[PDB]
């Protein structure tokens, strides 16, 4: 099963129906080629030589089927045909054989005419090939046809929880991601909670009202993957049509849209005047937080089969250190994205280091999780445990998921477990967050999951909504909260 194909850098034509001529959208390499050349054949059909597919890229989900296709164009200009030019050993039906905008399918139709026609004459085996001849100065193509002639889920688990949480309020937010992978979830800041739609609706909640205070559309679907970051009163959000948005907290409008060069998948960090985005072309950039121009590049590199993305970095003092695939960790100063160290630390993809401090922590799917040297990039220890979500490092410890919502407190020093809680399996669990003093996680199911930190076991359980959750719970100024994939963001309290 696939969730999503997608096309990035298509201007000319909207995305979802170039698409429908693909045979893809089925339940398999082997026929994306025939797809990509649906594609081409399109464009070429439209007078658009010069037309580039950059990048084509095979995602799968966490949950292991949810195959993700991006397909990354840079569309050509349009180019009309300036003429007909007929040569080779035709060579004396020259006059038989030679008797608007460039379509690729005519000249190929034409040649399959030519390659015919002498077929009628015995010619068994003739092959022509036709370049068309470009001048990217007054935008005209003409085409030359030299030709030789032929010869002749595990359930959930019982629970006696005192306290009961109970949910503040509850406010919606458009359709939600759905079941599109996605890393889009509130974030709040000096008191107001920004959630988005996956369409491209983004609202502004009274965090202790939960009540809109201003809303807007940024749509052709927005696509919003990676979000939602707030820093210096902007809202960071990068959608899947590779485009940035930043927006001003106080009435919502566009500060910025910034070009990237592919799907803005991961959550936007805001460190030092700057917003770093992993992009699943593998690159990582930097734009200005005023103006969303890009400052630096760099190609990380990635693989086949990989994430559904994308580590987004931690800052430590001018450093940015990211892993993602190719499932490797990449140091990178800040003016302009020098490489400093890559050290791997392993479907071998990677997610966010944590940095505290001095020591970078890393998690990779398969094995595994590892401690490293910010400055050098020697792995200080290891393990065999991982997941591609995140981590959070309070005290002297690591509370991860593990690939199998499994659930895991080990020491900072050793990552050898104190304790581990397993009853939730496979029940595709989000990331792990303390609210008051216990760890809050929820489910593909709706629920949310509260373990206590020195054991392992859960002092709470609670149904918020039905949908199920996907995207972090977020905690923060005593405030919990979370976002559905239906949409319907929620702030729960004791």
């Amino acid at each position: 099963e696939i969730q999503q194909i997608n096309i990035v850098g298509n201007h000319a034509f909207t995305t979802d129906e170039l698409i429908s001529h693909f045979q893809l959208r089925d339940e398999q390499k082997q026929k994306l080629a025939g797809d990509l050349e649906t594609l081409r054949s399109y464009y070429l059909d439209r007078g658009y030589a010069r037309f580039n597919i950059d990048s084509t890229q095979v995602s799968l989900t966490p949950d292991k089927k949810g195959i993700y296709v991006t397909v990354n164009i840079t569309e050509g200009d349009q180019y009309k045909l300036s003429g007909v030019e007929v040569s080779g050993n035709l060579a004396g039906h020259s006059a038989e054989i030679e008797q608007e905008l460039y379509n690729g399918t005519k000249v190929t139709k034409m040649e399959d005419d030519i390659k015919k026609l002498l077929g009628r004459y015995g010619y068994a085996y003739p092959r022509v090939q036709s370049m068309p001849e470009i001048n990217d100065a007054d935008k005209t193509v003409k085409l030359r046809v030299n030709v030789d002639a032929g010869n002749r889920m595990s359930p959930l688990p019982t629970v006696e929880n005192q306290f009961t949480p109970t949910t503040a309020w509850s406010t919606s937010v458009g359709s939600g991601i759905g079941n599109f992978y996605s890393n889009l979830h509130p974030a709040l800041a000096d008191n107001v909670v920004y959630a988005a739609d996956r369409a491209g609706l983004v609202k502004a909640l009274n965090a202790d009202d939960g009540k809109e205070i201003w809303s807007v559309s940024l749509a052709e679907p927005a696509l919003l993957s990676g979000g939602v970051t707030v820093s210096g009163g902007h809202v960071y959000i990068g959608s899947e049509k590779a485009q940035v948005y930043a927006l001003n907290t106080s009435d919502g409008t566009v500060a910025w849209q910034t070009k990237v060069a592919g799907e803005a998948l991961s959550r936007p960090v805001v460190s030092d005047g700057l917003v770093l985005i992993h992009t699943s072309n593998g690159q990582l950039q930097a734009l200005n937080e005023a103006d969303g121009a890009v400052k630096w590049t760099v190609n990380l590199d990635m693989p086949s089969l990989s994430l559904r993305g994308e580590s987004a970095p931690t800052t430590a003092f001018g450093a940015a250190v990211v892993g993602g695939d190719n499932g490797r960790v990449s140091a990178v100063l800040m003016e302009q994205g020098q490489m400093i160290w890559q050290q791997r630390i392993s479907s071998d993809v990677d997610t966010t280091p944590v940095v505290v401090n001095g020591v970078v922590f890393a998690l990779a799917y398969n094995g595994n999780l590892t401690a490293l040297d910010l400055r050098s990039g020697q792995i200080m220890w290891k393990r065999e445990l991982g997941s591609v979500n995140d981590f959070i490092v309070d005290g002297n410890r690591i509370y991860l998921v593990d690939q199998n919502d499994r659930v895991m407190a080990l020491t900072i020093d050793g990552g050898v477990t104190l304790w581990t809680q397993s009853d939730l399996l496979h029940r595709l669990l989000t990331s792990p967050v303390l609210y008051n003093g216990n760890l809050v996680v929820g489910d593909s199911e709706g629920y949310l999951h509260w373990i206590n930190v020195e054991d392992g076991r859960f002092v709470a359980q609670q149904k918020v909504d039905s949908s199920g959750f996907q995207t972090e719970p977020v905690a923060a100024d005593g405030k919990l909260l979370i976002q559905a994939k239906d949409g319907t963001v929620y702030s729960i309290t004791r």
